[PDB]
């Protein structure tokens, strides 16, 4: 006699076997009024205005073709389609793939001049159907798909010269992309970066591969660690309309400004402003000075010219510039003007309106909250996402600000579904006539289509009511999102609370940590993850806390950690644990802490801190010493590791040096052997240091797994392993 | 109450005294009175302080080892010790004139010397530096360069490459002086085409980018190193002209394919014996080469080639045995399998094919220790039919029937496991007895055979072990398929037949292994018995050694079968002994031991609750060519690929669902590569088996760093104590 009370829970197997599936609505705008979608492997074109769908491409159309199609890409005139197959992952964004090209208008694979195998990147012109692609580190161009490729570059060399693609560090840290190609708006020009890694040292690690490989492989990746020789970067614009079959193409270099060329620098942003105007942002290796150049094509010259009167300096007095890098500009149609997120005089990031010719801008938004990103710009309105609503830093809403009158701001998402939806992202149509809103929490994700013409609702695309239906008699956890005041400053935290939560009880508590610069682990987003399991099934509270260094709350918080990683942000997680147990429902004898990446670092520093607050912890792929991590990330916060910059704190902020203190706590240390990002080296050194002071601990390596330890089988194993470690630490049976 | 604790083991609370000596002549030996070195007289037991402690105070550096020239006139001081592989290292070397009492500063031996060695008589010095051989006729004089072809990782002159060091010569050096130092014989190895194993070395915290270590290492069926052998005449070296090295090419029977050099032994001043082994290691040949004055060359008459082959397995225990030549060099003695598979001393005439076996029986000769004009001295496990006992025996050469046991009766209760060290001409001998009682070192004259004196009785160690509740050892056999198989158990103190104890099967189980012996040991097993009241057992099943070929060759071409089945059957038989709690049976081992533990855990038998594998082989294609192929042939379709395929622990991953497993491996293991563990762990991950792991950054196969050795055993003890619900 159960009387239909919820006696199910969200179990480890539910998380690992993906029992409760979260439906999404993934679309691609092809025009200003139409988008593409995958119904049942079929591709439907959708009219957003009416709803009516014409089948664009039938599922069966290919794969008589004989390979598994990984992805596709329709030429922006809707006349061709790029078919991506033989997908082979590399780093976070990079990978190789075979490609073929199908002719929509005339129904046939292009059989001549095919894109070669092992193409590293491929891309259409924004208008028409010009193709640009890198192969063996060189850029090729095809004006028509079935015609021969024009070769733009000749200098590409594996692991040394990169034309049109990033190298390891630019990929992961600057452009969050493999592509270093940029077409001008009408496809006339192809901008590209060229990276030179000749002197960049190589990280080397064993790759064991299939048990068939008799001798392991040694992977060797150009990877600059803190203070090492960084790669150098050149930038070019070629004209794709004046290519020829009888003469190599002319690339026009645009050199970096005087102020950058004097030392180590980076290319950090490329952004076309018009058919003939492009903007570069350059950053010094010491990342507190950045210069935006704005370059015009000289018609008769055939060359590019960045006038020094249109240089714009962005610099930071209290830290580095940009959140992780300088914010990208959004130009007005004529390109005489642009909007850009920059920190205001009070430390809060806001939308500044710049004139191509004036130094001074005007902030069109302000307040003790921040703009997260500018999403769309029309002649009349600017669309952006901010955390202004109810002064909740971990919330997100779409707003439109009236270009002509900055006082007239309208929240587009806030009141749609206030209790279900406080975390929005948007997808605008080609010219912003329509938009999709993607609500992510605190309730179930909700996807919806909108006319910007009068900001009304067209339809609910996905309401996740299958999932809602499944969860009725599941004892799901609840989330609490709130703050505490330390030093007269709000600091936000979130608690995944076990079902039928009881403030009389004393629950064990897992502190889930990231805590890196500009991190936010305290938000209104809805998640079915490992933490959900622990709360629902194991009655553990999983909390996270955004203390000093965290993002989206202003520079006084974010920069507080500048030149000083492994200090306040570490200290604040320890205090977070105390504050929690001061709230009355936390078992002091059972407080764990865990984290991946920077989070692994913070966990490890916490456990080695000698605080006595934590019983145990798990570090996965942790950083152990900032001289081991990459330059562009690390130096951003740490400076250079040299006696005349900041070696002292590089040296003072290693988990190794705290080995002695681990005698006080139980430690699981996990790391994948093929981790190209946070090298296994880093954990290997933690282990050695612990061995040398006689502290026992738990360890697990993952053969051939990278930073995300994302293999299906490997993913299931680590979380299973961690669950055991946690369960036995907390005496859960 | 006090027991023998993990700390006691790890911090060596209870030390075992070694009376280690080195014979200087036929009636004198050196011994190191910690802060001193004495020459002792075997005759009278008196001494004279050979070398004062703080003579080399002045030196400045730490003196790792010393070495006296045969004629006593010089002493070679070794310092700057940099371990490499199991026997290999480099070091710096100074020479000290004793007749002068001053340290030689003239034409010194360079740093990073790979090997040094006095000639057997006089004071000549041959050393290897950057893989080339140098000789010094006098310590304070310019050295003559013998070889110019040496190249790092590629050409090894007078020193062995990785695989010959580990598996063939159990030594870094490949130089062999003739008896009176006239000739330097050496081998030359080519690794030009041997693939490299690569692994990361992380090094100290301050090294920003890990180093990648690369070592030429032939895994099963990979291209092997090639070898050439040379003899140079050190009495006729020129300062003007380059030294001239004569070559002894391998027999035609070996040159037809891949082969190995596996023994160099000088017979007389002008006679050298070489043993060569085919790559399929069941056919070896001995050459007997004589120097030719008139010709300047060496000659190995095909009519003096002695074949040693095997139809049932490989040849030799781990390699063909060494010959022991009568003084005139026209005859030699040698341990070979007889017609019934038991190994015994065969007496050979240089010109004649058939040897006469001089020992016989259902037991084995372990080794020939000394040969005189009238007696042959050997060690065997004959006494009381115990394969894991060792006793010294003299066999009268004029009448093979008159055999005396020199050590059997000395102390039968305390001593059943002996080794010997004879004087230069066999006039005296030192016995080491290593069990079952506390080790006991004695000095004996070989003329009347009396027992001059006790050298060390470990009476010190005896007095402390009264206070501690020590475990006992039971050594016995079970019968399978009408055949004896031996086991030992370390029984906890105050052992009660009526109680059910947890048991840990300690395994090696590799070919010619012997884990069931009368040796006394203070180890991890001692701790588990004394402190945690676990029974630690070992068992020598099929493929185990010193019990004849029938047993040893049982796993020929079939590694990962009978030796695995037999550890399980042992566990079964032990759990029918009534004092084994069979809800709590565990298995562990290192190397082969790890492989077998792993293979056993993946068997699905149901016998074992949990296990530990430390640096295990996971499949044989990952282990070196020489060891692996000796037992497994080649891993090709036309040979033994199928069984290589079937013998992997990865193929059994699914069965680990039934057991709790701990997999440990040092990341800088040159021998059994971490690869081997990485592939197991991956296999387990793919079938969803949870398990325990631990890597040891930059530890090699020993995991022998002070801290690392403590850390691993501690981790292992926690795992076992959790498995057995011991608090
Ligand atoms: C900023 C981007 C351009 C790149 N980037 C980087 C930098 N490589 C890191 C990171 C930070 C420190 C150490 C290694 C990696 C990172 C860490 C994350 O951790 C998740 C968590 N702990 O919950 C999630 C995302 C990111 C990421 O996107
Ligand atoms: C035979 C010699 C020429 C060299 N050798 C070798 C060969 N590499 C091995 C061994 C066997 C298989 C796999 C890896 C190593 C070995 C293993 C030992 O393990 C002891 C235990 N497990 O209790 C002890 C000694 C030895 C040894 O001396
Ligand atoms: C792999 C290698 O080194 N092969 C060489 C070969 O090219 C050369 O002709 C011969 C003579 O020195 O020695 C061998
Ligand atoms: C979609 O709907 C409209 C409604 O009038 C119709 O005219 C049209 O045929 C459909 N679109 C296309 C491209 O077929
Ligand atoms: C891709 O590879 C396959 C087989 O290796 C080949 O048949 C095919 O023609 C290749 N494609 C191109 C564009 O070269
Ligand atoms: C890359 O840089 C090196 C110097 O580090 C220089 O010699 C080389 O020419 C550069 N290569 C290219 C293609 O720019
Ligand atoms: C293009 O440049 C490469 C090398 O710079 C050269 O080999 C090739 O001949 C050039 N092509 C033309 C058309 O000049
Ligand atoms: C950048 O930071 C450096 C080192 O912290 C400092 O000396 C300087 O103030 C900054 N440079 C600029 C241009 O603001
Ligand atoms: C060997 O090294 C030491 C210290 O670096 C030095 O004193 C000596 O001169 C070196 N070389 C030789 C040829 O002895
Ligand atoms: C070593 O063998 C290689 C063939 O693999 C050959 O190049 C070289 O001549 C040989 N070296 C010596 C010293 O014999
Ligand atoms: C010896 O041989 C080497 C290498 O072949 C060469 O330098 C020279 O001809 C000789 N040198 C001496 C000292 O005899
Ligand atoms: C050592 O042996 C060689 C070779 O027979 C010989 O020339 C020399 O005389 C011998 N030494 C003595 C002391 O007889
Ligand atoms: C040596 O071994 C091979 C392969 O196992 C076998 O075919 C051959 O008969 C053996 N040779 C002898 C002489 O027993």
């Amino acid at each position: 006699h159960h009387h239909h009370h919820s006696r199910k829970t969200y179990t480890l197997t539910d998380y690992l076997k993906n029992t409760y599936r979260l439906k999404l609505y993934s679309l691609r705008w092809i025009s200003d009024h139409e988008y593409l979608y995958k119904q049942e492997n079929n591709i439907l074109v959708f009219n957003a205005e009416y709803g009516n769908s014409s089948v664009f491409l039938e599922n069966s159309t290919f794969d008589e073709f004989g390979h598994s199609i990984n992805d596709y890409s329709i030429s922006p005139d809707g006349q061709f389609i790029l078919l991506e197959y033989n997908y082979v992952k590399q780093w976070r964004h990079s990978y190789t793939a075979s490609y073929d090209i199908y002719d929509l208008n005339k129904r046939q694979l292009i059989t001549e001049e095919r894109i070669p195998n092992n193409t590293q990147w491929v891309t259409w012109s924004p208008v028409g159907h010009k193709l640009a692609y890198v192969w063996n580190n060189d850029i090729y161009v095809k004006i028509e798909p079935n015609l021969p490729s024009y070769r733009i570059t000749w200098t590409g060399k594996e692991d040394i010269i990169y034309n049109g693609i990033t190298d390891w560090v630019y990929e992961e840290e600057v452009f969050s992309a493999y592509s270093a190609l940029w077409w001008s708006p009408n496809g006339t020009f192809l901008a590209y970066a060229q990276f030179n890694d000749t002197e960049v040292p190589l990280i080397e690690y064993s790759f064991y591969s299939d048990e068939s490989l008799q001798y392991p492989k040694t992977v060797r990746v150009p990877y600059p660690k803190a203070g090492a020789v960084n790669p150098t970067v050149k930038f070019f614009v070629v004209n794709t309309d004046s290519l020829s079959s009888v003469t190599n193409a002319t690339s026009i270099q645009i050199t970096a400004p005087a102020s950058m060329l004097i030392g180590d620098h980076y290319l950090c942003d490329v952004t076309w402003a018009t058919q003939e105007r492009i903007s570069l942002q350059w950053l010094r290796r010491i990342q507190n000075y950045s210069v935006m150049d704005i370059c015009d094509y000289d018609e008769s010259s055939g060359r590019w010219n960045c006038l020094v009167a249109r240089q714009h300096i962005e610099m930071s007095t209290t830290g580095w510039v940009g959140r992780f890098r300088p914010s990208e500009p959004h130009f007005t149609l004529d390109g005489n003007s642009f909007y850009k997120i920059i920190s205001n005089e009070e430390g809060y990031r806001h939308i500044c309106y710049f004139q191509i010719d004036k130094k001074d801008c005007t902030f069109i938004t302000k307040g003790t909250w921040e703009v997260i990103g500018i999403e769309a710009l029309t002649s009349d309105y600017l669309y952006y996402i901010s955390n202004e609503y109810k002064g909740m830093p971990g919330g997100r809403n779409l707003y439109k600000i009236q270009l002509s009158d900055y006082t007239k701001v309208t929240c587009l998402s806030c009141e749609l579904n206030p209790e279900r939806c406080q975390y929005y992202s948007v997808s605008f149509s080609k010219e912003a006539k329509y938009y999709q809103l993607r609500c992510s929490g605190p309730g179930l994700p909700l996807y919806t289509l909108h006319s910007s013409v009068n900001d009304k609702g067209l339809r609910v695309l996905e309401d996740n009511s299958a999932l809602d239906k499944m969860l009725q008699n599941v004892q799901m956890p609840s989330k609490k999102l709130d703050f505490i005041i330390l030093n007269e400053t709000k600091f936000w935290y979130q608690m995944i609370l076990p079902p039928h939560f009881d403030k009389s009880k004393k629950y064990p508590l897992l502190l889930d940590v990231y805590a890196g610069p500009c991190s936010q682990k305290a938000d209104t987003v809805f998640r079915l993850n490992w933490a959900t399991y622990l709360a629902s099934t194991e009655n553990i509270i999983v909390a996270s806390f955004d203390g000093r260094g965290s993002g989206y709350q202003g520079d006084k918080i974010m920069h507080a950690i500048n030149r000083r990683l492994g200090t306040f942000e570490v200290e604040d997680q320890i205090e977070a644990a105390r504050q929690f147990s001061k709230m009355g429902f936390v078992d002091n004898k059972r407080i764990a802490i865990w984290g991946w990446s920077y989070g692994g670092y913070v966990t490890s520093m916490v456990l080695g801190s000698g605080s006595g607050v934590f019983k145990c912890g798990i570090a996965v792929a942790p950083v152990s010493r900032w001289e081991y991590y990459d330059s562009v990330y690390t130096e951003r916060y740490m400076g250079l590791p040299t006696p005349e910059d900041n070696l002292d704190h590089y040296r003072n902020s290693t988990v190794m040096s705290r080995a002695e203190n681990f005698k006080q706590v139980e430690y699981l240390l996990i790391h994948g052997t093929a981790d190209d990002n946070v090298h296994f080296q880093q954990s290997a050194q933690i282990s050695k240091a612990l061995v040398d002071v006689g502290v026992d601990f738990q360890a697990m390596w993952y053969t051939d797994e990278d930073h995300g330890i994302a293999s299906s089988t490997a993913h299931q194993h680590i979380y299973t392993h961690m669950s055991h470690f946690i369960k036995q630490c907390f005496s859960l049976p």
